[PDB]
């Protein structure tokens, strides 16, 4: 097994890959047609679903019965990275399809998912996404951890993406496998903690990646923790979770970008997430539902015949 | 399919025609008889319809029987784009009669329609095919997308 694999679907994560090319073959990206795929992918893998040239329901049955093929082509991993928007048709049923299949594997693995707002159709799609994970989570009893991030307005595809990138690099760090005390069955343990920890819920959680321990203190309710430092002078046993490990950093490790990194898992935060969601789409439909149509221009008077013409 | 297929019906639409012959077979045009074919035209598709050589429901009767054969020289397309006068006879019958035909097609497509407003004439045949256009969009539930430009 490779030490992490990667996986982009859809057009936000086809995006995202762009800035994660220098991964070459860790990287597996997944879409229904190719109109986000550039240049630089040449450096890494992509896959294209047959007879697929933003409707969830539609896409679907077309996709399904591909998965068993699009998996084959995925080495099987210590740690898998799952990345795509909630929004789209595509990208938020190639994700979740994936995922499910990486559950069946028994694999440890996060998701970072991207919460679109644009319109109605996104935001009924975000609404079904989650919902399809935490189904999924339920079916296969395992947590279904991801890293949310909402495309707030005003800010850049461009900037989220950017964010999105850096932090999957600091996952990418975390499971390199090269930290003192810091174990695979450690990682596994982690985010799979239900397997061990078997009186509480499977459910999709929320992962926190903070680089002070003041802002990970603050995730509420946290479940389970791992914390990577280079200064072993600095740790603190800090919190109140059910699970917590720590790793230390090498300084000779190039791809070290900070002093102190910490994974932080709960699932008390989804719902204001989505909250904010429901009623933001709301606030939005209620300005543009309050129409009100005018009365048809044409009278039973007109002779219409059965194409509607009136002659 | 083609990427796009353009198609242009009665003198409004062969007049707008002749401004895109640069994008030639792709370009479709139809009327009843051929008093706006120029030279230009030969670089791309025209067919006018037999025995028709203003009143919409005169024409009509004519040239719904041969809208199945128009149809066969439309290329199957990703998207459309159709254009005609509201306001006189031919355009304002074969556009829309197209353009219905379009719909069972389950195709993407706009429309550019031009609101006529010499006479009564005109806009009584603006009124009734901007209404025609409103029954295709009830009758296809579909909705009937145009670029409205008046005179
Ligand atoms: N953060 C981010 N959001 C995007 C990007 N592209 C599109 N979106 C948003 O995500 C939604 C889904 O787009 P996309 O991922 O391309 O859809 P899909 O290909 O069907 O999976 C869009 O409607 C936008 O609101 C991107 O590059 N970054
Ligand atoms: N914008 C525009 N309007 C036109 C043109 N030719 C005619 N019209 C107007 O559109 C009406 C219908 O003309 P036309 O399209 O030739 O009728 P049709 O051949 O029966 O479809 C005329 O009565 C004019 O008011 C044109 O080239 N451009
Ligand atoms: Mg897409
Ligand atoms: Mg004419």
């Amino acid at each position: 097994p490779v030490k992490v694999c990667l996986i982009f679907a859809g057009g936000t994560g086809m995006n995202v890959a762009t800035k994660l090319v220098d991964l070459g073959e860790a990287v597996h990206c997944f879409d229904t047609c190719d109109k986000n795929v550039v240049d630089v992918h040449r450096s890494v893998n992509v896959t294209l679903t047959k007879g697929t040239r933003g409707n969830r329901k539609v896409i679907l049955p077309l996709v399904r019965p591909q998965i068993p093929a699009l998996m084959d082509t995925i080495p099987e991993a210590d740690f898998y990275i799952v990345c795509y928007s909630l929004g789209g048709g595509s990208g938020s049923v190639l994700g979740p399809l994936i995922t499910g299949q990486l559950a069946d594997r028994k694999a440890s693995f996060v998701s970072f998912v991207v919460g679109a707002m644009e319109s109605t159709d996104n935001l009924g799609n975000d609404i079904d996404t989650m919902k399809t994970l935490e189904a999924i989570a339920v079916n296969k009893h395992l947590p279904i951890v991801v890293n949310y991030v909402p495309n707030t307005q005003g800010r850049s595809y461009e900037s989220i993406n950017d964010e999105i990138a850096e932090k999957i690099r600091k996952v990418v760090l975390l499971v390199n496998q090269n930290h003192g005390r810091l174990d695979v069955h450690d990682v596994a343990n982690w985010v799979r903690f239900t397997d061990k920890h078997n009186y509480l819920i499977p459910q999709v959680c929320e992962l926190h990646i903070e680089t002070t321990r003041k802002d990970a203190e603050n995730v509420p309710e946290a479940i389970s923790q791992l914390s990577l430092y280079l200064d072993p002078s600095k740790e603190v046993a800090f919190g109140t979770p059910i699970y917590r490990k720590v790793g230390i950093m090498k300084v000779d490790d190039l791809d070290v970008t900070d002093d102190q990194i910490h994974f932080v898992i709960n699932s008390v935060g989804v719902v204001e997430i989505m909250k904010t969601i429901t009623d933001s789409k709301l606030e939005m439909t209620r300005q543009q539902s309050k129409f009100t149509q005018r009365n048809p221009i044409i009278d039973a008077d007109d002779n219409v015949d059965e194409d509607g013409m009136v002659v």
